[PDB]
């Protein structure tokens, strides 16, 4: 709070890296520079994660309020002058001056925060808007010539630009010469104002011709009547320019830019520049990191010679072996020659994981392939692969644009060769070795960030060599210290540049890079002295940094491991380096496994411990443990299943023996239970001999029986029934490794499972000591009889002793007790092994700990007496902080046909009560107002009553209030019904009833309509019915005021619904005004004051059940839950946006009210308007009036007419109107929407990619559930992040197939929706993204159908408003893959296929109700 003002642990963490972020870029310099070493002094598990950060969220907020606000029109020429002279020269002419400008340009008479002036993007980005908007509003006659001189510069400068991007050796004038560090850093910033420029000048020039929906302002009539006579010249311009401007940005580093325009240049396409600009977009897609991208780029142009392009896509997700491995496989195919080189074993690589230009990139993507795994050898062997194949062939354009000295200078500095070292290095561009320190750059220097980063590269290397030749302290330390000082000083620039746009994520290679030098820089003046010296990059990125290369590992070993020779020369006490040395390498090989790289994976093992198969079984075959593990996963990946097998087994024989051995044995035994069940066809022999030999062989057998008969539950009697041999040994391993380990709460949760799984089935299945134990107490067939009885089934003892005592003609209580208690020693330990879990997460992920709850209030609710000594002991311990996910559920079972049931669920609730009173008190309020089901709330209010009795008292009094604010409506309703059912004495009953319930707004009410009791007397004995029903219904044709409709304050009551809240914002005020919406069943909108100041608006309804809902929204939360993992290692979250909604009693509710989202039907509304005013120039029709003006004639046309009913309709004149109505509406409204939303590319892109993942998992869950009524109305878009949200889920579970216009749509994919997703389509990363939701579903099923079992059995839920059976039973088909065909199993990929075909189709959308508007 300190922080950011006008004046001069993980969670604090991250905010801190957020305020040094935006502090980066502050006007004064002394704010910059001491910022800059608070943000270096943090680890970069923390500056590299992934979290969302909200200080640029406000500078985005505040960017976007000023672009949606009307024009200002205060910009003077000069102004544009300055601007565009420094982003095009360099020079601004003005000598702290952009706050100068922008003051000026304020106006008192005519909003962004004061603390937000001090940065200079926010400065910079207001400047080019308004640049933008005055050359917009000038009909571009800017000072800079006439209309087309501008195109005519811009189109110059591009030009040039994208020439010297094609040829290195051209040097451009004023933007690759600079006078100092300086000017070097002010080129690439003045290319980026100039992308940010062009882009904002053709979103208004859009806007210009066509208009947008509340998101920014329309201009005038002159400038859209001279734009849209003009709109062709634009367009032609753009399209002449737009292959130029990917050239520009892709040297800029800005892959959003082109990426951008090669959309709308292949979209443009609509009749030899394909596959350069496809070559082109893929690549600036790899540099995205967006394989899921290229794929759907791949599948799209395979519709239209362009297989390579798949390939390109594994090098975009990490893998480089493989990318250069097929990269070399399609240049020998496409040249026809041979073109390979010497690599890994290609079986067991893959196992792991013809134009001029083409042949030229895949060498170039080879190459540089090879060189981001550090791999010289290759890279030399490549060269030579390459000049061979150029001499053979006379290509004459196939070179490698990569400079080889660079190459064999970092090849001598890795070799420990610092003389062969310098030598090369001398011939290096730029300042001479140290023996002009503000000029270290080299003159000619290109603003590519590549360019950047090797002359940082290079000046690394030369203080290292410098530094290692004066060691073998202030003769040659100074001029290295000052030198690394401004290394560190000019590497600061790309953190600046990503900060001056909405990025949400910093580089890492400038990252790395700049935490290098501070290393180095750190370790000249202190000797390796102190712990800052290091690099911070340690092992806790593995669980917060996997979205990332391995580039950035290998950066940080190449200068870890020249310290750790440095440390040879160095007398004095130093800090240990090696286990920091054997850290990063462990954790680099980690990461190059769990990609493929099984070349750079040995190498780093190798390299740590100090090309075929049999290779690694004879080379392999603190960290020690760790590194055991590490070695057993390598083998594995190499396809070497069972040496891995055998390693791992007898590592962990070792490990039972050490002396720490918690988190090494656990992961030991895990991974290898994990893979024998990967191969249980091929074990399952093996598990059979072992579990033979152990009551009386292969070294894997004979290694596993010695670490399963480890001397210190599971005995093979009560497994002895309908368990098979094999899975013994599983559920012993299990067993071994939670009691090898009781502290990990995965242990025993692999336990617990196993256990579950299989005791359900032993007891559903099963409905020598006994027989002995049978004879002695009944002292041949009798017997028989007897022990069959006994064990017949087994309300049940009267059941047992009738069947007993029928058959023979007492001891076998004893003998049915025994059996009855082998049988369920399998719930027992599962109840157990759960309850220890669960205490032990007073850890592990949420939907991990709901799946336990509720599987122990089924075997609660379903078997009660069987298990009781275990659940009611217990159930009086656990703790209530994991019971906070199923409330619902077990105040939904208090009506157990049990005592000690119902006790046990009350005191629980009880228990919850405290310390969490805010979760539990609407549910037991409202059930407030049998016997069976009334001591349990009252018992539970009187408990939250003891602490706070004024609270419980003041919440009574609301809901009350509330209940009883739900006259003259009731009236209104009454009269009709009774009017139109009146065509006597029930008549007379229903109207004396409603006057005697009717006995401020009520005084008022009855001091104007009284008489009605009068006049029903005396017609008794009808016209004042119909007068006070047309007065009612005259008087009704929306304000309240609470006052008058008492209100509180100063209350301590929790919000209504506050489940995802650490912290409950209690009650302060009431809504003094509420409206009425027009929407069916008048609701009342209210709004709520809480103590935090902010304001929560609500939607009140009543006379409708609610119970339904809650489910809905539950069920929601808990399909979310399932994404916390992987939304660990992807940029687009997984979420699926819900409400609240609380019922307030049987027909009353409240509901969330959401903010910021916008329907779908609005923009379709405003593009009516629009063209309904520009076809006036030289209201509009509803869905269902334009639907008949074609529908009429149409069907005239065959000779049918309108009064057929429309289940008889020919299909074809349907098919033919909807094609009509296609062709009509354009599907550029949220495409182009989205787009003018956001304010520069980088975020657009973000905001896409979050669109287009929120749909699929929107569209899948619904899918799933079988949401219908999925209109425009009931469909919201979030702007600010672009997700979609739903609100309406009346219709729902296959409910829209039995109305009178049934649907055959899954979800709602339209022209509009399909067309905002981009290009490609639902081919992209939409299908992925569908595919990987199908995955997450299937794999967590179980838990999904136990709560919507539980949801069946729910005496508060209305379905009917064996239903709910058939709802279930068509919930598991679909979830197992046999919605369409029971007899067949689709795949993952068949069922998004199958299912994106149904709801696309024109056959389904062409039969449908008219006012689901499937025409947009
Ligand atoms: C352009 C006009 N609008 C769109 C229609 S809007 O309403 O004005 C509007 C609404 C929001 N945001 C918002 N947030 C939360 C909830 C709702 C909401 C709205 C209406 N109905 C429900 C509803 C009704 C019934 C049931 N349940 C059953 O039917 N049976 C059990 C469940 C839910 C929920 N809306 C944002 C902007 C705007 Cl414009
Ligand atoms: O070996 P680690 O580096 O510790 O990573 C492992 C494992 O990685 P591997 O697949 O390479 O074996 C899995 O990580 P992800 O695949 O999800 O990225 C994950 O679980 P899965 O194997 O099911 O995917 C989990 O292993 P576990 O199943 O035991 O939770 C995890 O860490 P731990 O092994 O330490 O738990």
């Amino acid at each position: 709070a300190n922080t950011l003002v006008e004046d001069v642990p993980d969670d604090l963490l991250q905010r801190c890296v957020d305020v040094c972020r935006v502090q980066l870029v502050h006007s004064g310099t002394r704010i910059r520079q001491a910022f800059g070493k608070l943000l270096k002094s943090i680890p970069l598990d923390v500056v590299l994660s992934n979290n969302n950060h909200t200080e640029i969220q406000e500078i985005s907020l505040a960017l976007r309020s000023h672009m949606s606000k009307a024009p200002s029109n205060t910009f003077h020429p000069q102004d544009f002058s300055d601007v565009i002279s420094f982003i095009l020269y360099g020079n601004s002419h003005r000598t702290n001056w952009l706050e100068r400008l922008f003051y000026s340009c304020q106006r008192l008479d005519k909003t962004i925060p004061r603390n937000l002036l001090k940065t200079d993007a926010v400065l910079w980005q207001w400047a080019i808007w308004e640049a933008a908007q005055f050359t917009v509003l000038s009909k571009l006659r800017t000072p800079l010539g006439r209309a087309q001189d501008t195109f005519q510069t811009i189109e110059g400068i591009i030009r040039s630009l994208a020439a010297h991007t094609l040829n290195p050796d051209q040097d451009v004038s004023q933007w690759t010469t600079a006078d100092n560090d300086e000017g070097h850093g002010n080129n690439q910033l003045r290319l980026v104002l100039l992308l940010q420029y062009l882009e904002n000048l053709e979103k208004l020039m859009y806007n210009a011709y066509e208009g947008c929906a509340n998101a920014l302002t329309s201009p005038p009539k002159v400038i859209r009547t001279f734009f849209y006579t003009n709109r062709q010249t634009c367009q032609d311009w753009l399209t002449r320019i737009r292959l130029s401007i990917m050239r520009v940005g892709l040297l800029a580093g800005q892959p959003a830019v082109t990426v951008r325009h090669g959309f709308d240049l292949l979209t443009e396409m609509k009749t030899n520049e394909l596959e350069v600009t496809i070559m082109m977009v893929v690549e600036a897609l790899c540099e995205l990191h967006c394989p899921e991208a290229i794929q759907g780029i791949a599948v799209w142009s395979s519709s239209i010679n362009l297989l390579w392009i798949n390939s390109v896509a594994q090098q975009a997700e990490g893998r480089f072996e493989k990318a250069s491995v097929e990269y070399q496989e399609h240049l020998c195919a496409m040249t026809g020659v041979d073109c390979c080189i010497s690599s890994f074993d290609k079986s067991v690589l893959t196992l792991a994981n013809s134009s001029p230009e083409v042949i030229n990139y895949l060498g170039n993507k080879a190459c540089e392939c090879y060189i981001s795994i550090a791999d010289w050898a290759a890279v030399q062997e490549w060269q030579n692969s390459i000049h061979d194949l150029k001499k053979s062939t006379s290509s004459t354009s196939l070179n490698l644009k990569a400079d080889f000295n660079y190459i064999k200078s970092l090849s001598s500095f890795e070799s420990g060769k610092f003389v062969e070292c310098t030598e090369q290095l001398e011939l290096l561009p730029g300042e001479n070795i140290n023996l002009n320190m503000k000029k270290l750059l080299p003159n000619m220097l290109s603003p590519d960030p590549r360019e950047l980063q090797k002359s940082i590269e290079v000046q690394l290397l030369r203080s290292s060599v410098c530094l290692a030749t004066a060691l073998n302290w202030q003769s040659i330390t100074e001029n290295v210290v000052k030198y690394l000082k401004q290394t560190s000083r000019i590497a600061i620039g790309p953190l600046r540049l990503s900060t001056l746009t909405v990025s949400q994520s910093l580089p890492v290679l400038s990252t790395l890079q700049l935490y290098c030098s501070s290393a180095l820089e750190n370790t000249v003046s202190n000797r390796l002295s102190t712990e800052d010296c290091l690099i911070p990059l340690f092992s806790e990125a593995l669980r917060s940094c996997k979205q990332h290369d391995v580039r950035p590992w290998m950066q940080a070993l190449r200068y870890t491991m020249y310290q750790n020779q440095l440390l040879e020369k160095i007398k004095e006490q130093t800090v240990p380096i090696r286990s920091h040395l054997m850290e990063l390498g462990l954790t680099a090989a980690k990461f190059a496994r769990k990609r493929g790289n099984v070349s750079l994976a040995t190498r780093l093992l190798a390299q740590c411990s100090e090309t075929t198969a049999q290779d690694l079984v004879q080379h392999f075959k603190k960290w020690g443990p760790e590194l055991d593990i590490e070695k057993t996963k390598l083998l594995y990946t190499a396809g070497q299943s069972t040496h891995a097998m055998e390693m791992l087994s007898s590592c962990a024989i070792s490990f039972c023996k050490s002396v720490k051995a918690e988190y090494a044995v656990a992961k030991s035994i895990l991974t290898l239970a994990k893979w024998i069940q990967a191969e249980w066809k091929e074990i399952s022999g093996q598990l059979k001999q072992v579990y033979r030999a152990q009551h009386q062989l292969s070294t894997l057998s004979k290694n596993i029986l010695t670490l399963i008969e480890l001397p210190s539950i599971e005995s093979e009697s009560t497994v002895h029934i309908g368990v098979g041999e094999p899975d013994f040994i599983l559920g012993q391993l299990y067993h071994l490794s939670s009691v090898q380990a009781p502290e990990v709460a995965k242990s025993w949760a692999a336990l617990a499972s196993w256990a579950y799984r299989w005791g359900r089935k032993v007891v559903d299945n099963a409905s020598x000591x006994x027989x002995x134990x049978x004879x002695x107490x009944x002292x041949x067939x009798x017997x028989x009889x007897x022990x069959x009885x006994x064990x017949x089934x087994x309300x049940x003892x009267x059941x047992x002793x009738x069947x007993x005592x029928x058959x023979x003609x007492e001891g076998v209580i004893k003998v049915w007790r025994k059996v009855v208690d082998r049988i369920f020693s399998l719930y027992k330990l599962s109840c157990s092994a759960y309850f220890t879990f669960l205490k032990l997460n007073a850890q592990s992920t949420d939907d991990m700990i709901v799946m336990a709850t509720l599987r122990l209030l089924r075997l609660l609710v379903k078997h009660a007496g069987e298990l009781r000594q275990y659940l009611e002991h217990g159930l009086e311990t656990t703790p209530t902080a994991p019971w906070r996910g199923i409330i619902p559920q077990l105040f939904s079972r208090l009506n157990h046909p049990e005592v000690y049931v119902r006790q046990s669920i009350c005191n629980l609730l009880c228990r919850v009560a405290q310390d969490s009173p805010h979760l539990i008190l609407y549910p037991a309020i409202v059930g407030t107002i049998q016997a069976m089901m009334q001591d349990c709330y009252s018992k539970i209010v009187d408990k939250l009553s003891s602490a706070n009795p004024t609270m419980v008292l003041q919440v009574q009094m609301l809901v009350a209030e509330l209940r009883r604010v739900t006259w003259d409506e009731l009236w209104l309703g009454v009269l009709l019904q009774q009017h139109m059912y009146v065509l006597x004495x029930x008549x007379x009953x229903x109207x004396x009833x409603x006057x005697x319930x009717x006995x401020p707004h009520e005084k008022w009410f009855q001091d104007n309509y009284g008489d009605a009791i009068e006049n029903a007397l005396e017609k008794l004995k009808x016209x004042x019915x119909x007068x006070x029903x047309x007065x009612x219904x005259x008087x009704x044709x929306y304000i309240l005021r609470l006052e008058e409709i008492a209100a509180m304050t100063n209350t301590e009551i929790a919000l209504p619904g506050e489940v995802s809240a650490r912290d409950t914002v209690t009650i302060h005020s009431v809504g003094g005004t509420i409206t009425i919406l027009p929407t069916k069943t008048k609701p009342k909108k209210l709004l709520f004051l809480g103590s935090d100041g902010k304001s929560y608006p609500y939607l009140f309804k009543g006379l409708e059940d609610l119970h339904l809902d809650e489910r809905i929204m539950q069920f929601l939360s808990i399909v979310n839950t399932m994404f916390a993992t992987i939304n660990r290692q992807e940029t687009p979250r997984f979420h699926a946006r819900h409400y609240s909604v609380t019922p307030l009693g049987t027909r009353s509710g409240l509901i969330q009210w959401v903010d910021g989202a916008t329907p779908l039907f609005g923009l379709y509304k405003r593009w009516q308007q629009r063209e309904a005013a520009l076809q006036a120039q030289k209201i509009v029709p509803r869905p269902s009036e334009l639907y008949y003006s074609k529908i009429g004639p149409a069907l005239k046309t065959v000779g049918l007419s309108l009064d057929v009913s429309r289940r008889d309709w020919p299909l074809h004149v349907m098919k033919a109107v909807l094609e009509e109505l296609m062709e009509a509406t354009p599907p550029n409204l949220l495409a182009k929407e989205l787009w003018s939303s956001c304010t520069t590319p980088d975020e657009w892109w973000r905001v896409t990619q979050s669109y287009a993942r929120s749909t699929a998992v929107m569209s899948m869950v619904g899918y799933i559930i079988g949401l219908g009524d999925r209109h425009l109305d009931n469909v919201l878009i979030d702007m600010t992040t672009g997700e979609v949200v739903h609100i309406d889920y009346n219709v729902c579970f296959e409910k829209g197939k039995s109305l009178r216009v049934p649907e055959k749509v899954p979800f709602r994919m339209t022209q509009n929706i399909e067309t905002a997703l981009g290009v490609t389509g639902v081919e992209g990363v939409f299908r992925l993204s569908c595919e990987q939701v199908l995955h997450i579903m299937r794999r967590g099923r179980e838990t999904l159908l136990t709560l919507l079992e539980a949801f069946v059995y729910d005496p508060l839920v209305d379905w009917t408003a064996s239903y709910a059976v058939s709802v279930w039973k068509r919930v598991k088909a679909k979830l197992e893959g046999r919605d369409v065909d029971p007899n067949r199993r689709m795949s993952v990929a068949e069922q998004v296929d199958y299912v994106i075909k149904e709801a696309t189709n024109l056959d389904n959308l062409a039969q449908l109700y008219e006012g689901w508007t499937a025409w947009v």
